[PDB]
């Protein structure tokens, strides 16, 4: 059965009730100690999580006992659990990367821990499939189309999130100009477009004209990454309300690799926000003053 869904490209629960994402990215895989993340991301206000997981090609395979149990955690924290294959990252260019078709070879292996959250669940199927290299950005739609029907033809019902090339910035537009062709290429219309919004978008006038072409020609849309700065994060999270856009920050705690500022917490402390962590839950259009919790809940 379809849980959650895609209608007038906007998302909706299965109630009808219109469901816009404010969440905030866990990175799971990585530490798998801070499963208390999950009710400290709740009790700032957030309703949904999307959850870093791995299917084995980089970093180590998320089973599906582990997948239930992350699942169970979104439930019982009354949290909309967003699932990402992480090892996609940059494909073309990231040495070692996964393909879309390795990521959902995964799902496919999940499928009985998936089928029956429809509700609860949305699968972004590979984060940030591919680089910068021009020969491979240049499949992002067939690569795409192919992994949805692949998706749909073992069964699954769930709404699908696709990533954008560029690293997600989409900065050759190759999303923008294509996600026309791959939405057709869902026969069941619940596929949501994904922009991450980085250092392409440190301009006002850039970020305004991509998320108006998407609400504008009913291209469903959310922006599942964004940080501070350098991206306009003030204006990416009024555009964001104003247009009625879900939004979804990194990270909750834990970066590495040169953007430790990216933390919304000190070393996975809920109670220890920092100034990233307190513009997102609580600045203006932040997450505690924006937010509603998944009407399935209640």
């Amino acid at each position: 059965a379809t849980g959650l869904h895609v209608k007038n490209g906007r998302l909706y629960e299965a109630n009808g009730q219109e469901f816009i994402i404010r969440g905030v990215s866990h990175p799971h895989n990585w530490y798998p100690q801070h499963t208390q993340a999950f009710a400290d991301i709740k009790s700032h206000g957030a309703n949904t999580v999307r959850v870093v997981l791995s299917n084995g090609v980089r970093w180590s395979k998320n089973g599906p006992s582990d997948v239930a149990n992350v699942i169970s955690l979104c439930k019982q924290n009354r949290l909309i659990c967003m699932l990402e294959v992480h090892d996609t990252t940059g494909y073309g260019e990231q040495s070692g990367a996964s393909t879309l078709d390795q990521a959902v070879d995964y799902w496919i292996e999940l499928k009985s821990v998936l089928q029956g959250e429809e509700d609860y669940v949305l699968i972004n199927i590979g984060n940030e499939p591919y680089g910068n290299d021009s020969a491979t950005v240049a499949a992002w739609a067939t690569d795409t189309s192919a992994a949805i029907q692949r998706l749909r033809a073992a069964g699954f019902e769930h709404t699908l999130v696709v990533d954008a090339p560029n690293w997600g910035q989409d900065w050759t537009n190759t999303m923008r100009n294509n996600a026309d062709q791959v939405y057709a290429s869902d026969p069941t219309g619940n596929t949501v477009f994904s922009i991450h919004m980085y250092g392409v978008y440190s301009q006002a006038s850039t970020i305004t004209s991509y998320l108006e072409h998407f609400v504008n020609a009913g291209l469903p849309l959310i922006i599942g990454e964004f940080g501070h700065d350098n991206p306009d994060e003030d204006t990416i999270m009024a555009e964001a309300e104003r247009l009625k856009l879900g939004y979804i920050g990194w990270s909750w705690s834990g970066n590495g690799g040169g953007v430790e500022y990216l933390d919304m917490v000190y070393n996975f402390d809920g109670d220890n926000l920092s100034p990233w962590g307190e513009r997102i839950f609580y600045g203006p259009n932040g997450i505690a003053s924006t937010a509603k919790e998944a009407v399935i809940f209640g």
